RNA sequence: GUAGAAACAGGGGCCCUGCUUUUGCC
């Protein structure tokens, strides 16, 4: 049964109108979606039939809203089905279109069909439904649709499927003001070719009773005083700093740093230097290896020492300790050249210390002391309490189900811990939310933005957002997971920007709802031509727009010439030939696992012993085993013209000049 | 193989460009 806002916010997609439906996430756009679904097949006229599709950003999502159109739909004698790249493989997808009233899909199965010309036309579809249609932006499998779209329509000799999108938030973009906001609107309204944004007016005090907007509570906490344990690392990367100026003048190749130690800004600082050594070309090859290499392993010691130091800010020194000895332990088993042996000294000769800072409970995270209170105080008051912890990176993340694991809450609430895809596998992570869901003593959520919107999470009445910001979009969604009764929402951070920061976002949000109710004042027509005008300027945007060898992006040892190289099936990068086969080692895949036809085997790394580059694996596919597949990113390229190298972080510049892989080709290589 | 977001800063005169961090998709 609907709610009278659900039947107020159908009103223009009911009438036929391409609509953009904003409303709160959980007060059930879905259901309003399927309401226009029902209205869709019993209005089309003679000889039509109708053809839905569903589009979802994600495999759980696709899998949720698939099983409730066929629970909605297929009682009424419909036929639902869903592909993504779960079963794209073993199915038609004309076929499936073919056979099927609604198709739910992940929205790159439908561009794989346009480019493969499994597909011609949208006309084959009546009405498209786009979740989380604030995607429809850049290269998003979205906007390559839109496009596709607007191209037809623009020779406009076919009918095109009615357009609905589902969203929470619209955003702002870079809007100051309400006139810049409703410029950014438009433009997502124009991307989606909508002619109705919907929203709720009438019905706003039942929307009020169904969704409970949590109050949030911002928490500027203190820092540490002293932290002896950044002295320390900061004087071993001078150290290291200097010791790559003794190997080569990166003054010369790179600016010298600001030794703004365990910032972002160092963090970038480190990469764009890295990016530059691989780079250097000298007249002696031996030289340039052994430089080129040397730096390759300052600059990454380098990086974990910063990462140590951001780590040790938002949790406990053992925890940045144990993220560089971990790391050292890897150096120990690796090549381990005498430059890494040095570097490994360095740190032992000051882990005494580093091991005893660790250790002193005066040297504790203020913040992180905070964050546990908060957490005692919401399991004290209220038992049943299920929180939700959001951070930034997997190594906070990490650190923090350490801490909560070691040092329970309450000595009793225990941790769960959700990660994107060592990643968390699908399987994993449904295991970990239905063990938060149900357990009695697990009631306690560690996550990354994997846990912002989308994945089907048990309702939360405490979310803390642990040095955890974003923009208001990622606000708005994080909030909707705390919908259960008398719910909080807590931004705990020592820094000024990120409080700043959220005071925007509320800036923001009210300006977005005034920008969205200025937009609904005007008519169609002035809605309309708005839109038109600016698929006219995006469409005029459009209009405007040899051989190398590769070499170890590490020791810079040649690898093989562009061609080698073989494409299959657009994407993966195969190299020919004997010669090939002495560059370079293999040892199992860990994770010997199938896929796009391809049996992964091995991996690949340089034979270099004292480099031990990874460039990629190995793959049986069809009647061929152990074909090299290499990476574009492990490899710097050289003009066999010119001589100068170039670094490529996508195939999509070089693909133009090789050669597709060919069966006949190849079986004659045997 | 590749997409979005956020941070950090080279180019055009507010977009472009990259980079990491993070999530995703095939
Ligand atoms: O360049 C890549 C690519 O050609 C292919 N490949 C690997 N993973 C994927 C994927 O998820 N999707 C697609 N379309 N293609 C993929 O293999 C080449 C080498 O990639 P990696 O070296 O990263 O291979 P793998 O992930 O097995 O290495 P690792 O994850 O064990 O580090
Ligand atoms: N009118 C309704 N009656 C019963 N349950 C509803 C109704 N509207 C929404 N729901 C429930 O609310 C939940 C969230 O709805 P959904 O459409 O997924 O929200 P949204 O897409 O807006 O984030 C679903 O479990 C759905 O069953
Ligand atoms: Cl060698
Ligand atoms: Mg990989
Ligand atoms: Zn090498």
């Amino acid at each position: 049964k609907a709610r009278s806002y659900q039947i107020e916010l159908a009103q223009p997609a009911i009438n036929g109108k391409n609509a953009l439906i904003c409303a709160p996430t959980g007060s059930g756009k879905t259901f309003v979606s399927i309401l226009i679904c029902e209205h869709h097949f019993q209005n089309m006229p003679a000889g039509r039939k109708a053809k839905v599709v569903f589009l979802a950003t994600k495999v759980p999502v696709y899998e949720q809203q698939k099983n409730v159109f066929k629970h909605h739909f297929e009682r009424q004698g419909y036929s639902v089905q869903g592909i993504s790249g779960e079963n794209f493989s073993n199915v038609s997808v004309e076929k499936v279109i073919e056979d099927s009233d609604i198709i739910v899909v992940t929205p790159q199965i439908l561009v794989n069909s346009f480019e493969d010309g499994t597909l011609t036309s949208l006309s084959i579809f009546t009405l498209m439904i786009f979740d989380q249609c604030h995607n429809t932006t850049g290269n998003h499998p979205y906007n390559v649709l839109m496009t596709r779209y607007l191209e037809q329509k623009f020779n406009s000799a076919s009918q095109l499927p009615q357009i609905l999108g589902l969203t929470a938030s619209v955003g702002v973009g870079n809007a100051k003001n309400i006139e810049e906001t409703i410029e950014h609107i438009c433009s997502l309204c124009s991307y989606l070719d909508i002619q109705a944004i919907s929203t709720v007016r009438e019905n706003i005090q039942e929307l009020q009773r169904f969704m409970n907007k949590p109050e949030i509570d911002v928490r500027l906490v203190k820092r540490r005083i002293h932290n002896p344990f950044a002295a320390i690392i900061s004087n071993l990367m001078s150290e290291t700093e200097a010791l790559m100026r003794t190997i080569y003048s990166v003054d010369t190749l790179s600016q010298n740093s600001k030794k703004d130690f365990g910032t972002q800004n160092y963090e970038h600082w480190i990469v764009v230097t890295q990016r530059k050594c691989r780079l250097l070309q000298l007249e002696d090859k031996e030289e340039e290896s052994r430089i080129c290499r040397a730096l390759f392993i300052c600059t990454e010691h380098l990086r974990k020492y910063n990462d140590a130091l951001i780590i040790s800010e938002d949790a406990r020194i053992i925890d940045a300790l144990s993220y560089l000895t971990e790391f050292f332990t890897n150096v120990k088993n690796g090549p381990y050249t005498e430059l890494e042996q040095h570097l490994t000294a360095k740190f032992q000769e000051k882990e005494p210390e580093l091991i005893a800072l660790s250790k002193d409970e005066t040297n504790e995270n203020p913040k992180l002391e905070e964050l546990v209170c908060i957490l005692d105080d919401a399991y004290r008051y209220n038992p049943q309490t299920r929180t939700l912890l959001f951070a930034k990176t997997r190594a906070l993340v990490s650190a923090l189900k350490k801490c909560m694991e070691e040092n329970p809450i309450l000595n009793y609430i225990k941790p769960g811990v959700l990660m994107g895809r060592t990643g968390m596998t699908l399987p994993s992570q449904k295991g970990v939310l239905d063990a938060f869901k149900t357990s009695k003593d697990n009631r306690l959520l560690i996550a990354t933005s994997v846990a912002d919107e989308g994945i089907d999470i048990v309702q939360c009445n405490l979310v803390v957002l642990y040095e955890y910001s974003g923009n208001v979009t990622k606000m708005i969604q994080v909030r909707g997971r705390g919908r259960a009764a008398g719910s909080k929402c807590i931004l705990v951070t020592s820094k000024t920007e990120v409080v700043e920061n959220e005071k925007c976002n509320r800036y923001k949000e009210e300006m977005m709802n005034k920008a969205v109710e200025k937009i609904q004042k005007w008519d169609e027509e002035t809605f309309a031509k708005k839109i038109h005008n600016l698929q006219m300027k995006e469409r005029v945007l459009r209009d405007s727009r040899g051989q190398k060898n590769l070499l170890c992006g590490k020791c810079k040892a040649y690898a093989c010439s562009t061609d080698d190289i073989r494409i299959i099936k657009d994407s993966h990068h195969i190299v020919l030939g004997e010669a090939f086969k002495e560059r370079y080692t293999t040892k199992p895949h860990k994770k010997p696992m199938q896929f796009d036809g391809f049996e992964k085997k091995s991996k690949m790394y340089c034979r270099n012993n004292n480099c031990q580059h990874d460039w990629g694996i190995t793959v049986k596919y069809l009647t061929f085993d152990n074909l090299p597949v290499i990476k574009i990113k492990s490899f710097v390229m050289e003009s066999t013209a010119t001589g100068t190298q170039m670094d490529f972080q996508k195939w999509k510049s070089i693909n133009s000049s090789l050669k597709n892989f060919d069966v006949e080709e190849m079986s004659n290589l045997y």
